[PDB]
């Protein structure tokens, strides 16, 4: 991705989001769309981005129901427009291959998420995160998502999944993870409130970039 | 598009398509693959694109059939990762509106080819390219395709789609095409030989988008 750089876009209302992303435009070239912009302002947003910015969208849903309401989701994200959805691979393998069939029909991608960046992932996500990623490896999956505050943790995913593998990392900036460090493993990291929250977005990307 | 410069990737081998698509890839963000390159290497080919270069593929199919076939056909194609696809309109409204329907499942894009560039397209084409646009305008349609080689009729079309619909046009350089008068309507040009069998095709793709 441009820069190596993902926004993660989590502003609520539809103008402040299209002014944050447009005005960040030049630093990125994927846009990173979760539920807090989708519930809020519609799935159709999702089109509306991807036009107006021509940036490839993720849908950053955490995917994680049973099979059947899996194939749902993504079949309306990706009828939504979306170029890729993140789902999670702790619920199990046959969550993850329900995914990967609408994938494949669709012809989009899957994300897995492995290990999550915040303080609680520890608790239950971290000691599952190894054999997840294996998971992943098995189905083949060849997207990941590990987490930005725990570099010693991507880089054992980075192990597990190979250097093929295009891994992406979320929790840097606010959550407290450093940019460069986490791209000595991850393909491209994810930025959230570091950008968007910020007095001057483009000059947080700006900032973000050249520190790498 | 990036510079405004969409590439036609005809070459039909895949060694030879995937040097000169990287070599001139900081120029654009946007290839059109063809049957030419399709018929000889597979529909693989245009996952196999967008993920090594990370650009929007158009599948430039010129679909021309009834509406059960244009539907099996778009589907196919986005099912194998093409952004959008481009369809005659000639054949009728049910014929596009066939490749409208799977597009809006499948959350892709269709461009209808209006008038045609090279010289055969003056026989019958041409007399019914204003209808067809026009068509496009009533089934909601929003990417075009007109030609480089007539800019007066490239103006026409423009006319009649307005400017907020997305304009590309095909004809540049080896059709006798000018980038820069093409720009005057068009939203983005389609150049291929101009650009594939130039003996240095990252010059010969700089070497327009200087001149524009
Ligand atoms: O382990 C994970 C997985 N996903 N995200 C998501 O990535 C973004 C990070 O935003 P931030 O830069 O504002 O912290 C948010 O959309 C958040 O839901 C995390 O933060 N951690
Ligand atoms: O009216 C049209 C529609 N499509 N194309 C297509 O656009 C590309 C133009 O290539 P060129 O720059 O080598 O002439 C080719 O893929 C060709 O099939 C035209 O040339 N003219």
């Amino acid at each position: 991705v441009m820069n190596r750089l993902i926004l993660a876009m989590d502003l609520m209302n539809r103008d402040d989001a299209l002014r944050v992303t447009g005005e960040v435009r030049e630093y990125i070239d994927t846009v990173k769309i979760g539920y807090p912009l989708v519930l809020s302002e519609g799935m159709d947003i999702i089109a509306e981005f991807r036009k107006r910015f021509g940036c490839r969208i993720i849908a950053g849903f955490k995917v994680a129901d049973i099979p059947e309401t899996n194939e749902k989701i993504c079949r309306a994200t990706f009828k939504a427009g979306a170029d890729a959805i993140i789902v999670h691979g702790f619920p199990g393998a046959d969550s993850v291959r329900a995914c990967l069939n609408v994938a494949e029909e669709m012809g989009r991608e899957v994300f897995l998420l492995t290990e999550m960046s915040h303080p609680g992932a520890e608790m239950f996500i971290q000691g599952a995160a190894d054999e997840i990623a294996r998971m992943g490896v098995d189905l083949g999956v060849k997207n990941y998502v590990g987490p930005s505050t725990r570099p010693e943790r991507l880089s054992r995913l980075r192990e597990i999944i190979g250097q093929d593998s295009f891994l992406i990392s979320p929790g840097v900036g606010a959550q407290g993870g450093d940019p460069g460090e986490t791209l000595r493993f991850a393909d491209a990291i994810i930025v959230g409130r570091s950008i968007y929250l910020a007095d001057n977005p483009a000059a947080a990307a700006a900032g973000i970039i050249e520190s790498i």
